[PDB]
């Protein structure tokens, strides 16, 4: 159970991902039948907002999951109330904290960094800013 509402509080990648999200809108895990999780997210990008829907498939293996090309891993963090996502795909590896509280939060910011330079990903991590809505440029 990683469902319910989380906050995207940071991202990193073993690359330059120039798709940088300017704010973002919670991620709702839904879970259902199966053991499969829907991850709804919305992202500011240059002016324009990115409603995403991306279903995590169930594999054999626990706590990993498939979706769009990537395969993903969900695990929680040491840190109080806070999950790390790691996932390897289209070819970019890339890891991203989920906390249940927006408020920014050193410690899971410190294991996060050293979860993910243990793994090779080097790139600059990135704290994203946060929003309730996302609203584009002109609407």
């Amino acid at each position: 159970a990683v469902s319910g509402k989380w906050y995207l509080k940071a991202m990193t990648a073993d690359q330059e991902v120039p798709e940088k999200p300017d704010s973002v809108t919670p991620m709702i895990l839904k879970a259902q039948k199966g053991g499969n999780l829907e991850a709804k997210i919305t992202m500011l990008t240059n002016g324009q907002c990115q409603n995403i829907t991306v279903v995590l498939h169930k594999t054999s293996e626990p706590g990993k999951y498939t979706a769009y090309q990537r395969v993903v891993f969900i695990q929680p963090s040491p840190v109080r109330d806070h999950y790390i996502l790691y996932a390897e795909g289209e070819q970019i590896r890339m890891a991203k904290l989920l906390g249940r509280d927006p408020e920014q939060s050193q410690e899971a910011l410190e294991d996060f960094r050293e979860f993910s330079r243990a793994k090779g990903l080097n790139q600059e991590i990135l704290e994203l800013a946060q929003s309730e809505t996302c609203s584009p440029g002109g609407q």
